[PDB]
């Protein structure tokens, strides 16, 4: 084969190889910054569930102040 | 200036599987990019509701100092 040919052959696949390896950091990359994200939202859902138990908490509490108060 | 056809064969599918490589990426990363501001929406939607519940929390501390001082007897 001609040796222009086999060069632009050459460049090409190691274009092609460097691409592959692109995609590999970009996708491993994404996942990382999911993960951080979904783990961030499993925090607030957690927060809302301490601060509805408080909330519960304080509906038994008022309800004893109800009974020392119409009793 | 004349090339061989199997090397123009060859370097046109390189050029393509070089370009679908960027697509399958492009649209991977796309695919991560609409899950995760679906994601960042629910947890927009999450710290309303938590300040909505906040709120209703302040006002049963409100009404649990109301209680306290009404059956506050003297001496």
């Amino acid at each position: 084969e001609s040796r222009a040919c086999l060069e632009r052959i050459q460049e090409l696949e190691d274009l092609l190889a460097k691409e592959k390896d692109n995609s590999r950091r970009m996708l491993t990359d994404k996942e990382r910054e999911m993960a951080e994200i979904r783990d961030q939202m499993q925090q607030q859902l957690n927060d809302y569930e301490q601060l509805l138990d408080v909330k519960l908490a304080l509906d038994m509490e008022i309800s004893a102040y109800r009974k020392l108060l119409e009793g």
